[PDB]
């Protein structure tokens, strides 16, 4: 097994994702139940996180539908001061962020497990801040909470980040 120069695999405690290789780990404790932290150091909102919390759950399907669950996280989208009804009139129209577009979910199954994935664009209270792109996705296992959530700004999104950020969340799996 030869090392790939732009995927790397990693293998953490119940969990696996692909990482990108150019990407570093972050000592930053960003999120409740943070394991692990990858981030762009040339573009630093471009970086990765995997959660791991506990639940009262035995799957992903019981917080709903992604997006209900994606309702019950929204904390991973932002850090707004206060609970808040966006413009949007259907989808998601609240939460803890200014703006967010679902773009598209999905609920894979994988080796038996069920898995959620979400697709989101947000802003914030200054829209001189770009706009993120931001994917989560989930499972639940032995009453805990899995989440892997990788994101990009826009515009380094259609210079490639895509890719990484899409992978990186399309491959996490749990044993
Ligand atoms: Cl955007
Ligand atoms: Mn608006
Ligand atoms: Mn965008």
């Amino acid at each position: 097994p030869k090392k790939n120069t732009e995927f790397m695999p990693y293998n953490g405690d119940g969990f696996k994702l692909l990482v990108p290789s150019k990407w570093n780990p972050s000592k930053e404790k960003e999120f409740p139940g943070q394991v692990l932290r990858y981030e762009d150091n040339f573009d630093a909102t471009s970086n990765l996180s995997v959660l791991v919390q506990p639940t009262d759950k035995k799957s992903i399907t019981d917080f709903g539908s992604p997006e209900d669950f994606l309702s019950q996280v929204d904390y991973l989208l932002g850090k707004q001061a206060y609970f808040g009804k966006t413009d949007s009139e259907g989808g998601f129209d609240s939460g803890v962020v200014a703006s967010a577009n679902v773009l598209e979910s999905s609920t894979p199954v994988v080796d038996g497990k069920q898995y959620y994935s979400i697709t989101v664009l947000t802003r914030t209270a200054d829209g001189d801040e770009g706009g993120k792109h931001q994917v989560i996705a989930a499972t639940v296992k032995d009453g805990k909470l899995y989440i892997c959530k990788a994101q990009a700004g826009d515009k380094r999104w259609f210079k490639g980040a895509k890719k990484f950020v899409e992978s990186a969340t399309s491959s996490f799996s749990v044993a």
